[PDB]
Formats: structure tokens, C-alpha cells, sequence
């Protein structure tokens, strides 16, 4: 059945709740972003109103074939009325089209649902600054102090410099980047820009990227693999066996692969700086795991919450075990005592 942390009190609304069948009492289903654990259940047979960003609504129409009459895209940073309730969509700094949702309840309560987000100080100057938030539905993916990672800018600088050096030393090297969902497009697009190449990919993945309103995208991507020296493949194929096989398909154009796996966190972070990252190598294949995150680090999360000062926090991630739930609640209390709210 639908868990309580997917329901918005005082409304008929749910958030990211498409896999439970007809939720009793639900008049509007919101979708924060186009990732499968959140959209699970949607299809061309869905006949209730879906509220989302313009980019998410492009993906629902083109990839899942949801009918247009049930897609209700909303502009960002704009007060809108849905079934008699004022709502605002804010940029979540996650993947393309991802939003946070502010709900202004008829009784005066204000609720923020972060969806999935990477907290940033720029959020402290949005429409959130303008009123008090009483309840926070929080993406707690990395809510423990072991989770540190570098800025997205530091990670992309590492990736660009590594790829440029490799291909300048060997003009017959191929760069490969893994993917299994939308997000992290900066990784492959920044590398193709430094090399003077388009990114080559499958027709299915090209279709998906063409839904994202990214500027000048026709200039950066292609389905012609032959004309490209940066290839995108499924994340599952980013291993020695999968890469050796791909290199065979390129007909002797290339004699070396340099591959990137943009993971979330991995425990090489507790010790290793970005400067000190090294690949796994076999023969003429090297694989780099880079810590490019689209979720908050522990410290980024803690700064946002201590700024916002909510009266009540409802976690939406890591809620399935008692030890995780109790640990998170202990951090929330530390934060509140340290900041004085
Ligand atoms: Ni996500």
C-alpha cells in the first residue's frame, strides 16, 4: 500500500506514487523527476492528472507514451493553483527536469518536498527565502557523515584533463562513458567539447536527450558512431569484457579505450582526494570510477536544513530499516540543538 511519506496531509495529493494502483482519495499525482524508482507504474493507460515540469512532461509523452490530455506541465518559480491549492516548483539540482515542490495548505501550513536533490547555497535565494516552512519531506540518500564528495566542477575538471591528455598522447584512443538513466550529462558533454567531437549513442538514448531542452544539443550529440570518438554505452557494458567487445566492433579505428563510470559514492572517498584517483587497467583498457553525485553530501544536506529550520522532518530515503531510521533521527536532533531552532 502507499507509504505515508508519499502523501501530502490536508490535500488529495501524492508524490512519486504511481506503483500502488488507484490511491484512495488522490485527486492529483505529482512526479518530481524522470527516474524509474519514482515513475514506476506510469504508461499510455494512465488516466489521472500528472503534475510535473515541462522536461519531465516531454519524457512522459515521448518515452512512456502517456497521453497529452493527462500531462500538466508547470513553469518553475511561479505560483500556480492545483485543485484549489497554491503550489510552486523549484529547481532541485538533480537530473534534468527534476523539481522540489512547495505546498501552501489552506490552513496556513507550508510543506516542502525535495524530491531527489543536491542541496546548494543558491537555494537560500529562491522563493524559499520568502516564508517559513513547517514540514520538510527530505531526500536523505547520503545522510551519514562518511559521505563526502567533491564539487561537480572539480570532478568535471579531472575528467576533461584526463581525457584530453590521453587522446593527445594517443590519437587512436576511444573514450567511452556509461549511463543508465538521465542525469550526469555534463560528464560526456564536457569531454566531447574538449576533444572536438560529438557524442555517439543509440537511437533510444538520442531520443531521450532530445527531450531535455539542453541548448545547442543538435551540435553536441549524434547517432553516427563512426564520426564520434566519445561513445555512450549502458552502464552494464562498462567492464573489461564489455569494452573488449565494443573495441572489436569499431573495425580497427581504435587501439585503446579510456572509460568513465560516474558512480554516486564509493569508499575510496574516505581516504582518497580527486587528484589521487587511478584507474583499473587490463591490457589496452582503463576504467575510471569518478564520484559525480546528483544528491546532497552529508554537509550540504546539514547546511540546508540548519538554514531552513523546519518544525518537522520526514525522510523519504533509507526508511526501510529501524537502525537507519533511528540514526537519521539522531542527526536531525543534533542539527537542531547546534543551530538553536
Ligand atoms: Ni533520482
Amino acid at each position: 500500500t502507499c507509504p505515508f511519506y508519499k502523501k501530502i496531509p490536508g490535500t488529495g495529493f501524492t508524490v512519486d506514487a504511481f506503483q500502488y494502483g488507484v490511491v484512495e482519495g488522490c485527486t492529483a499525482y505529482f512526479l518530481t523527476h524522470f527516474h524509474s524508482d519514482h515513475y514506476a507504474g506510469l504508461s499510455k493507460h494512465f488516466t489521472f492528472p500528472v503534475y510535473c515540469s515541462e522536461i519531465t512532461g516531454n519524457l512522459l509523452k515521448n518515452k512512456l507514451h502517456v497521453q497529452e490530455q493527462y500531462i500538466h506541465p508547470l513553469p518553475l518559480d511561479t505560483e500556480c493553483i492545483v485543485n484549489g491549492v497554491k503550489v510552486v516548483l523549484l529547481d532541485a539540482n538533480h537530473c534534468p527536469g527534476a523539481v522540489m515542490i512547495l505546498f501552501y495548505l489552506p490552513n496556513g501550513t507550508v510543506i516542502l518536498h525535495t524530491g531527489d536533490f543536491r542541496a546548494d547555497p543558491s537555494m537560500e535565494r529562491s522563493l524559499l527565502a520568502d516564508q517559513k516552512v513547517h514540514m520538510l519531506y527530505l531526500d536523505t540518500t547520503y545522510c551519514s557523515p562518511e559521505y563526502t564528495f567533491p564539487s561537480q566542477q572539480e570532478v568535471i575538471r579531472f575528467a576533461i584533463n584526463t581525457a584530453f591528455e590521453a587522446v593527445t598522447l594517443n590519437p587512436h584512443a576511444l573514450v567511452v562513458c556509461g549511463t543508465y538513466s538521465i542525469g550526469k550529462e555534463k560528464v560526456f558533454l564536457a569531454i566531447a567539447d574538449v576533444l572536438g567531437s560529438k557524442v555517439g549513442m543509440s537511437q533510444e538514448k538520442y531520443k531521450t536527450l532530445q527531450c531535455l531542452n539542453i541548448p545547442e544539443i543538435n551540435s553536441l550529440i549524434t547517432t553516427d558512431m563512426c564520426s564520434s570518438l566519445v561513445h555512450l554505452l549502458p552502464m552494464m557494458q562498462i567492464n573489461f569484457k564489455g569494452l573488449q567487445s565494443h573495441l572489436k566492433k569499431c573495425g580497427g579505428k581504435y587501439n585503446q579505450i579510456l572509460a568513465f563510470r560516474p558512480t554516486g559514492w564509493t569508499h575510496s572517498n574516505k581516504f582518497t582526494r580527486i587528484a589521487d584517483v587511478i584507474p583499473q587497467t587490463k591490457g589496452n583498457i582503463s576504467i575510471y570510477g569518478i564520484p559525480y553525485s546528483e544528491h546532497s553530501s552529508y554537509l550540504e544536506m546539514k547546511r540546508f536544513v540548519q538554514w531552513l529550520k523546519p518544525q518537522k522532518i520526514i525522510p523519504t530515503v533509507n526508511v526501510g530499516t529501524w537502525k537507519s531510521r533511528s540514526t537519521m533521527e539522531k542527526y536531525f536532533r543534533e542539527w537542531k540543538l547546534e543551530a538553536g531552532y
